[PDB]
């Protein structure tokens, strides 16, 4: 039952050119914040991850989609906020590696242990560590793993796989890149094979391709991983209709949704940023991607469906949702693809908050794995990297720059970034904290021994 | 028994390679956060601005000087945090201009009105608006304006000058660039002249150069501003010895410290970042500036002195302290200079917090005017801009990149950034807010009518 307040509106209250018109606050927040602090148990937890969604990414998407004085009804609505560090470790020296990759950072919040770039569910000694999801299951809680990326990718994989390298998607890659994890060598298996063992109640995302591979050993040797899932009682859905038809999800009938061969379709289309793109060419206006589809479930829909099915568990549930392509498009220096995925994540967050506000014992956390390349710069900027001018909702031009790599892919950045929370124990994300603190925060909120 | 807690230790608690070793938290924070919330009146306010000190800057400086798992005793110690927006306005259209300069942002928090880049104390219609310092004085509270930059620069000027352009330092500049403000033309005069009129109790910084000019009119025409200063009852000091001598600071003997012709000297020195610097050049270890001087007050010293002289006013006081060269060095793509000035600012922040915890009715706020160019990237990064490898306290290499400009100066970025506070009404910086909210937050906390 409703009791802890969600920020209803932090947009500019009026005329931004007038005194007080750009204010996002309408009065003192001391009482609102006190009402936002509760140490009661967290029955459920919904962790929404925006891959590469640093503060810069959030601002750029707000400016374009909601206007500078706009307000993300989801992302900007969490009352308790802070900044956390996501540095990784050098595998050999054990010293800090200032710029993490997705695997190391996801392993940090899901296991509570720092690790080297590329590792999933293991530390620098390559020792396995239980994930928050495996722990949630073990305690009898329902579990959900949702993503717009291929399920073998770092963020969703980190919750159910323990491999020496994120590249070990299926048997083939594992045999070659993770010999110690290869099933035919006595290991736990590839990422996909371990995901099948983790047996979370709900798993929705892309990456159907790897399931076409066949196991090299074990009870399901010779069969495709898809065939294995069928044989192990999984109910596989591949589109919006089939997913909507699902009435239950549990250990007897775990749900596995494969909605795309690889990553799911991005929300918006737009040209890639170019050298001196803001000075030479004209401004870009993003446009809806025709490949999006009504047959393809949206992040928001997968989030609602997951919540519906998971909420059935009286004990409670842990659910993770990742807006994966914010990061992917940031790499491809594609403003529209990037901003579109942030807008996409915001809707998912809205479903999570709307649900949590009514339920009353749900902790919702919104953050990112690491910071990224994109920067909002002056219109007349002449940079060495890739830049693009964009027509925002304000009817003004915004210029974005990607200048930390001459290579094709734009790199990650080590800056600390925003972490926001709402609900029981949300106070633990305020101020300065570490990405590994999030693991302990979730563990404690759910009361996991 | 100080009820309002100041985060004493959020550094990695143990061995970062071990489970929980990188955790910055030791237990649940709900109670501590509740003890941090008070709506009682704020007798005093200390606003510390790190020019161009976005989260990236804070992270790089912490990484280098304290280690990734380190902790800034000052900057990282404020318990209530959020992210605020600082977009400015297009003067002609009145629409948002995504990347502000120091002038528009400073104007925003000091007056509560958004404006165009370059404007100081006026909106897009060039109309004046009271500053928080002018209002504080009018209310009978002591006023302090401190900066490591030339006092005519945007940040400290925004508190005491209303001009159409930030370039209007003195008579000459004003006459040519701010004719409507030019004294001999009916206006209120240049930034320096208006500063003298504002007459804050304490004004410490550099920018002596401009005081050499002579008024082109007014009750002090022909004389130099320095002369007009002393002629108007100003108590002028120019070094640590003299400054440390002043025992009072009020309207009859307003203190005016001019410790440098232009900007005050930087704390640290290092080579400028270069193309492929991290690859082609050796890792750098910052060196203390031999000419920082012991006859030159440090930001922390000026902060401490200011507080002494201003706290004698039983009514209360408002003090703004700026670590200016973080921004400037960031513009010069100079990691060491940039980091050194952040370390510098952290010391002043510790003094403010130390005083605030004791006094119990002081609101301390730490933030920045806008984000900057510097980014922490991967060691092997091959970027198109300027890079440099640095030897951190961790005994490991950190690479910093600047690639948002091909010109001489690296530029600002529009990303929302961290704002943290401690004391009465600190809750108003939490969550998403706007830079203009800060003006209103300070005005209300002090209860200025
Ligand atoms: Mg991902
Ligand atoms: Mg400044
Ligand atoms: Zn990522
Ligand atoms: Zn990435
Ligand atoms: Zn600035
Ligand atoms: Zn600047």
């Amino acid at each position: 039952t409703p009791e802890m307040p969600v920020l209803e509106n932090r947009a500019a209250q009026g005329d931004i050119t007038a005194p007080g018109g750009a204010r996002r606050l309408t009065g003192d927040q001391t009482a609102a914040l006190r009402d936002s602090l509760s140490d009661k148990p967290a029955k459920n937890i919904i962790l929404l991850i925006g891959d590469g969604m640093g503060d810069s990414e959030i601002t750029a998407a707000r400016n374009y989609a909601e206007g500078a004085g706009g307000f993300f009804k989801g992302i900007d609505a969490l009352p308790l906020t802070g900044q956390y560090t996501h540095y990784a470790l050098n595998k050999k020296t054990g010293k800090p590696d200032y710029v993490t990759d997705t695997a190391a950072s996801a392993t940090a919040w899901s296991t509570g242990v720092k690790t080297y770039n590329g590792a999933l569910g293991v530390d620098i000694h390559e020792k396995d560590h239980p994930t928050i999801l495996e722990m949630a299951k073990a305690a009898g809680l329902a579990t959900g793993n949702v993503s717009t990326a291929e399920l073998q990718d770092a963020t969703p994989a980190a919750l159910v796989a323990h491999v020496t390298s994120r590249k070990c998607y299926g048997p083939s890659a594992t045999s070659e890149k993770c010999p110690g994890n290869a099933l035919e060598k006595g290991g736990k298996g590839s990422i996909t094979e371990q995901l099948l063992n983790a047996r979370a109640d709900v798993t929705l995302g892309g990456g159907a391709k790897t399931f076409a591979e066949t196991a090299t050993a074990g009870e399901w040797q010779g069969k495709t991983l898809r065939e294995q899932a069928q044989a192990r009682g999984y109910q596989l859905v591949s589109d919006a209709a089939s997913l909507n038809s699902v009435t239950e999800a549990n250990q007897q009938k775990p749900l596995l949704g494969l909605f795309a061969d690889g990553n799911m379709p991005v929300r918006w289309l737009g040209p890639k940023a170019t050298y001196h793109g803001n000075i030479d060419k004209p401004a870009v206006t993003c446009t809806p991607n025709p490949q999006r589809n009504d047959s393809v479930p949206t992040l928001a829909q997968m989030t609602d469906k997951a919540i519906e099915l998971l909420s059935k568990n009286e004990k409670g549930f842990f659910l993770q949702v990742e807006g994966a392509s914010i990061d992917k498009q940031d790499h491809a220096a594609n403003p529209c693809g990037q901003i579109g995925e942030t807008v996409d994540l915001d809707e998912a967050v809205q479903r999570a908050l709307e649900f949590a506000k009514k339920e009353g014992n749900t902790l919702v956390i919104v953050t990112a794995d690491h910071a990224h390349a994109s920067q909002i710069v002056a219109p007349d900027t002449k940079a060495p990297g890739l830049t693009q001018a964009l027509n925002t909702k304000d009817g003004a031009v915004m210029v974005m720059s990607y200048g930390n790599s001459e290579e094709d892919s734009q790199e990650h950045t080590g800056s600390q970034l925003r972490i926001a929370a709402y609900g029981p124990h949300a106070a633990n994300v305020v101020g300065l904290t570490d990405q590994t603190d999030l693991f302990y925060t979730m563990k404690a909120a759910l009361g996991l021994k």
